[PDB]
C-alpha cells in the first residue's frame, strides 16, 4: 500500500509554536507532492505509538529538546520506522557543543579559540585564577553553557571583571559551560540536503546573538541570499560545510552554522539537526534559490528517509 | 510501596544469549540486596510499555544493537524513567570508533597513531596510493570499520596485504580505521560511579579480544601485574576516557600498551557483560563487593 507519512509537530519544547508553523508548511507541501501525510501533534499523541498507528515513515519537523537531541531518533530506531534528518548519535552530538568544537579540532576544522570550564573547577578556582585562566582569550569573550537550551545563558564579556557573573549565569543550565574568544562576524548559513549543499545566507541579527527572539519572533533580524559572498569564498564555504556536517556523522538534512573573523577566516559553530520549516525559514530560503519548490524540498527530505 | 524495577534482558541482537545470563545475575543480585526487581525479555515485551506495567525504574542488562548504542536510552529518556549506566549521546559515541578517537584525540589522551579512510577516498584511490596514505604509521597494522570487534578486522603485516583489508572492513562501514599495532599487554579497567574498580589482564587466545575471546583459551589476571604507581596512572587515564565521551553511571574502559610500556585508549563499553565469566563481576569481586552489593551500586547511581 502507499505509505502513510506522520508529521511531528508541536511537543513540548521551547521552539512548540515554531515547530507547530513548521509542521503545517511541511503538511501542506507534502499534501501538495500527493504523499498521505498527517500531523502529529506530540504533546496529545505519544511518538512510542507510531507504529501500532499505522504509520510507515516519520517527518520530523519538531524543534528542540525531545526533538533534535536523539531522544526521539532512538524511539524511532526502536520502532524501526526511516526518519527524516539525522540518527542518534549525530542527533545528540550537535546538542553538546563543547564535544562538537572536540571532534572538530581533532580533525582541523576551524573553531574559535576557546577555554572549557565544569563546575567543579569552577567551584574550586578563585574569581582571579578564572581571569587568568582565560586570558589567551583575550577581550571580549562570549560564556555559553555547552550544551544547547534554546539560546539561555550567553554573556558578552567585556571586561575582565564581568567574568565571574557570567559564568555564574552560565552555571545555571549546565555543568560544562565554554568561554570563547569573540568573533567580528558576519554569521552565515549552509543548508544540506542529501549530497548537497544549498546556497548560503548570511545573518544579521538584532542584538549580539543570533538567539531565540532573532530566530522565530523578531523581524529586524536580517537575510541574504545569495549572500554577497565572492564565488571563491563561496565555494570554501560549501566545502568546509560539508566536512564539519559529515565529521558529526549528520545526514538527510541540516544547516551548518559559520562565523567569519575580521580577517576573513571562517570559523564553525555548530550544526542544527532539525532545522525550521516555515515557508520563510532559512533551509526553505535556501532551497527556492537553489531551484527548489518548498514541494520539492520536504519531498526530497522525506525520500532521504530510508 | 516499594520502587518496582524492571531488569530488561535477552533482546534480539546477536548478544542475546550472553545478555539473558547478564540479565539473569543481575535480577538475582538485586532481589538479594531487598530490591523488587523483575526480569524483562525485550524480545517478548515491549520497552515503550514499562511505565504502563508499573516499573519505576530499569537496570538495561542489554548488549549489542538496541541496547548499548542509544536507541533504548532514547525511549527511557522519553518515558522519563531513570535507568542505569549512560545516557543517549555517550552509549551512541561509544559505538563510533572514530568519533570517539577524535574527541580523545582533542582532549590530549593517548591513542594510537592512525588514519581515518571515508569511502570516496577508498573508491578514488588506487591500492599503491592508499599503501603510502599509511606509510608513516609502519607495519604491522590494524584494520577496523569504525563501527563493530565484530566481522571486519585484520592484521597487516607486509603492504601488500592492506588491499584485502581494506575490503573487507569497507563491506561493513564507510569510515575504516588503520592504526599501528599496539603491542600489548591489553587492560581493562570497570567504573562504578566516580570509583574505579581494579584494573584485568586479559590475554586473547590470538591477535584480537573480539567474542569468541570474549575459546576457553582466553586468560584474565587480576591483579593485572601492575605496580601502584601505574595502577593508578591506568585508573586516572580511563575516568578522563569515560568522562571524556560524557558516560554516567556504570562502564568498561578498554586499554592497551604499547613497546615502551605507555597506555593507549581503545574503547569504552557502555552496558558490559554481567555473566559469571564477565570482565565486570571479577574486578567487583577483586575490589570486594559482592555480585549483589554490584548491581544495587549500579542501581543507586539511576535517578
Ligand atoms: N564566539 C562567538 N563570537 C561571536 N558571536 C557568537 C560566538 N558564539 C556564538 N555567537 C553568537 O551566538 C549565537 C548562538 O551561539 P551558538 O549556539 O554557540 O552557535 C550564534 O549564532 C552567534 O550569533
Ligand atoms: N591498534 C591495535 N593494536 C593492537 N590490537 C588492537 C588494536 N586495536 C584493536 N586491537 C585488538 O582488537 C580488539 C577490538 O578492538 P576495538 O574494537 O578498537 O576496541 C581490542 O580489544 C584489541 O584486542
Ligand atoms: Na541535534
Ligand atoms: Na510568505
Ligand atoms: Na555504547
Amino acid at each position: 500500500m502507499a505509505e502513510k507519512v506522520a508529521v511531528l509537530l508541536g511537543g513540548t519544547s521551547a521552539e512548540r509554536e515554531v515547530s507547530l508553523l513548521s509542521g503545517q508548511a511541511v503538511l501542506a507541501g507534502l499534501k501538495e507532492a500527493g504523499i498521505d501525510a498527517y500531523g502529529v501533534d506530540t504533546k496529545d499523541f505519544p511518538v512510542t505509538q507510531l507504529k501500532e498507528q499505522g504509520f510507515d515513515k516519520v517527518f520530523i519537523a519538531l524543534h528542540g529538546r525531545g526533538g533534535e537531541d536523539g531522544t526521539l531518533q532512538g524511539v524511532l530506531e526502536f520502532l524501526q520506522l526511516p526518519y527524516t534528518g539525522s540518527g542518534v548519535m549525530a542527533s545528540a552530538l550537535t546538542m553538546d557543543k563543547l564535544r562538537t568544537k572536540l571532534v572538530w579540532q581533532a580533525l582541523g576544522l576551524p573553531i574559535s579559540p576557546y577555554v572549557a570550564l565544569n563546575r567543579q573547577q569552577f567551584e574550586t578556582l578563585s574569581p582571579e585564577e578564572l581571569v587568568a585562566c582565560v586570558a589567551k582569550l583575550g577581550l571580549p569573550l562570549i560564556v555559553k553553557p555547552s550544551h544547547e537550551g534554546s539560546s539561555v545563558g550567553m554573556s558578552k564579556v567585556d571586561h575582565a571583571s564581568e567574568l565571574q557573573k557570567a559564568l555564574v549565569e552560565a552555571f545555571q543550565h549546565d555543568s560544562d559551560v565554554l568561554i570563547e574568544k569573540w568573533l567580528s562576524g558576519p554569521e552565515f548559513t549552509v543548508a544540506i540536503l542529501g549530497d548537497e549543499v544549498l546556497p548560503s545566507i548570511r545573518i544579521q541579527p538584532p542584538g549580539v546573538f543570533y538567539d531565540y527572539d532573532a530566530k522565530y519572533l523578531s523581524d529586524k533580524t536580517q537575510y541574504f541570499c545569495p549572500s554577497g559572498l565572492s564565488d571563491e569564498s563561496e565555494q570554501q564555504l560549501a566545502a568546509l560545510a560539508l566536512q564539519a556536517y559529515h565529521a558529526l556523522d549528520c545526514s538527510g538534512w541540516g544547516r551548518v552554522d559559520v562565523m567569519q573573523d575580521r580577517d576573513g577566516h571562517f570559523y564553525l559553530l555548530e550544526v542544527n539537526t532539525s532545522p525550521g520549516m516555515t515557508s520563510h525559514s532559512l533551509v526553505p530560503m535556501a532551497a527556492r534559490q537553489y531551484g527548489l519548490s518548498f514541494s520539492q524540498l520536504v519531498a526530497r527530505i522525506l525520500m532521504l528517509a530510508d
